[PDB]
């Protein structure tokens, strides 16, 4: 049977998510809602979409929806959320999660209060050549995780298609950290301690654009979390995050242009972690892409089922926790207890 | 018209000094010495040197001599150099420096009261590839550096040649994180603050051999120092240090096989910058002694010319500082302030 969704905010990213919608198994959208005028017309010729709405309180008045798509930009999150459980909607909602930890807490209890399913819409874990490094560690190859690096270092121009990430106070650990981050949990566990470091380099934005974070993991291991948008290579590696681990038995090298290294001590492997090119996909966008089916088609597994998922409302608190965490250690210079946030 | 140079320690790392002092333009060994006559015959019979002594003081006492070349253990460091410095003789003393920075300071206050110039042998900046990489950085080809990693990852078994390794509480950061919080200041300027984590990986050594470590150089730009003895990769990077540097207009990348890569506004070079191959050297160490030769040469030139070595005694209090603070760190969880330590 075929669930029936509702988009709000068709903006710049919402198009890749209702490309996506369109190819998931089991799952369609039947309404869209933006503020603006002009995106709802434009997303809405563009995917025939009939129903359309000016506001989200009158799309859930409505009704006719077994779950809500909040891509809107971070402002709304809270709202819109908080009506999806109040009308007992399934909600997905984009990165990142709420304006603090405290607002995410709210959201996450208001949905377990009205018995409904929470995913952050997260999708760095599920690109293709992240999983693989997953994969690789769980399998045993390179014996226990003892070291990590997360790395994503670029000069690429996102401020075009995405004009608000040069007018904010934070900048890259909400925009981007907050992907790297959740990589580093996903990968290594979760974090008992955190220590960061920023500063802005690009003169033309008001928020920081480099930060340095290192990770104590509970499970002992140690990590290092490094973001740049001011990083200006020969090759542009935009949007590949670059993962070296090491293990009591092996090491994992996740290198430019998709390369996967595995050492263990059966000897070496080389393997193409490239991402699939969809047919809506778009260079160089199409790891990213490809994430956002596979997040789309899992959310709606998993609704299916009656399973958690992967990247619940509960689960991203934990990730959330490390952004604020890491502003909060970039201020004051100290070393912050992630535990004592939760 | 040689400078008639003393040789104190003929352990198997002297054997690469009194090579590269046979090069060296200007300077020569005259005498040598060690509490193991076994290590006096050897190193004696292979260079031909007459003069050989049993212990430093009737070596001192004899006299004859224009400088010192102390290549002992970490021991007997504070006395040879306080004897070089009553019998106002220059003195070179191998790394690390001293037991503690206490000792180091007095080291260096005593050789500045006898007016006599020390430099500690610290060879690690003075590698072709090392130096290549603060040239360009000088040139300005990448403007102003803002952040940094300085990385030694190896699975090289160092304890067949370096017993002593094995042994202590204290492992790769006084040993090898000792040469590449050196290189991290030579390439990004003195260190403000500093925060490090330790772990023990290997079974059969008594001290930490993985050291991850964040600095805060006083110019602004941030750091990553890390090393590893645990690291088990397909191929071998031993003794490679991997340098990355961003900067306002470029990066500069010096990756595995001496490869440097620089991106600035005119384009993306690529280049060797390997070491030459000495007569007397062998890989993979034929990094290490041009060093050998290049840190040798430099300070006969200066004691010639009158001028401060580049790693002198008082320079290379700030790098020991770092060691000091590493440890400091690593035990209490706490960020150290370098600038109250000195
Ligand atoms: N990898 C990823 O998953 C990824 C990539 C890019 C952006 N994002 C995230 O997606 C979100 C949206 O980013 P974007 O670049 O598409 O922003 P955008 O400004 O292009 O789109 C936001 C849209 O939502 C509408 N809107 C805002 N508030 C609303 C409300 N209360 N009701 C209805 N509509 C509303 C706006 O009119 C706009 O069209 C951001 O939170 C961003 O962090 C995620
Ligand atoms: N890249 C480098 O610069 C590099 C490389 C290896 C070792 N080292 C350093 O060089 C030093 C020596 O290392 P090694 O591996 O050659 O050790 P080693 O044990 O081979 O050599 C030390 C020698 O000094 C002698 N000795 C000790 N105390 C003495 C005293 N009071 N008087 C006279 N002789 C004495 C010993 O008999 C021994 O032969 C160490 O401090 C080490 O940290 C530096
Ligand atoms: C990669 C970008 C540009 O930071 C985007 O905002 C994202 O969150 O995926
Ligand atoms: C770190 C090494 C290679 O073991 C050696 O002691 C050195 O200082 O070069
Ligand atoms: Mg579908
Ligand atoms: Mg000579």
């Amino acid at each position: 049977t075929e669930l029936k969704g509702a988009l709000i905010g068709c903006g710049f990213f919402a198009v890749n998510q209702m490309h996506a919608w369109k190819d998931v198994k089991g799952a369609g959208i039947a309404a869209i809602c933006d503020r603006d005028p002009k995106r709802l017309k434009l997303v809405g010729d563009q995917f025939g979409i009939e129903r359309r709405y000016g506001d989200a309180a009158a799309l859930f008045a409505d009704g006719g929806f077994d779950f809500v798509d909040i891509a809107t930009t971070v402002q709304s999150h809270r709202a819109l959320v908080e009506m999806a459980a109040a009308h007992k909607v399934p909600a997905i909602c984009q990165k990142p999660f709420a304006k603090s930890l405290s607002d995410a807490k709210a959201m996450v209890r208001t949905c377990e209060n009205a018995d409904i399913p929470l995913m952050v819409h997260e999708n760095f874990r599920w690109q293709t050549p992240i999983q693989a490094v997953k994969a690789v560690l769980e399998s045993g190859a390179i014996g226990e995780p003892f070291w990590g690096r997360f790395s994503f270092r670029s000069g690429f121009d996102v401020f075009s298609g995405q004009p608000y990430l040069a007018e904010g106070e934070r900048f890259i650990i909400e925009d981007l950290g907050i992907h790297t981050l959740d990589i580093a949990r996903f990968i290594l566990g979760d974090v008992a301690t955190l220590t960061a470091r920023t500063k802005r380099v690009n003169p033309k934005i008001k928020g920081e654009d480099v930060a340095t974070i290192l990770l104590d993991h509970q499970n002992g291991a140690t990590s290092i979390v490094d973001v740049s948008y001011a990083t200006k290579l020969g090759t542009e590696p935009f949007p590949e995050t670059l993962i070296d681990i090491d293990g009591t038995q092996g090491t994992i090298r996740l290198s430019q242009g998709y390369r996967l290294e595995v050492t263990g001590p059966n000897g070496m492997t080389i393997s193409d972690a490239s991402p699939q090119l969809l047919s809506w996909a778009s260079r160089p966008w199409h790891n990213i892409q490809e994430s956002v089916l596979a997040i789309q088609q899992h959310w709606t597994d998993r609704l299916s089922s009656g399973g958690e998922t992967s990247t619940s409302g509960a689960d991203n608190l934990k990730t959330f926790a490390l952004v604020e965490a890491a502003y909060e250690s970039a201020a004051n210079g100290r070393t912050v207890d992630i535990g004592a946030m939760l």
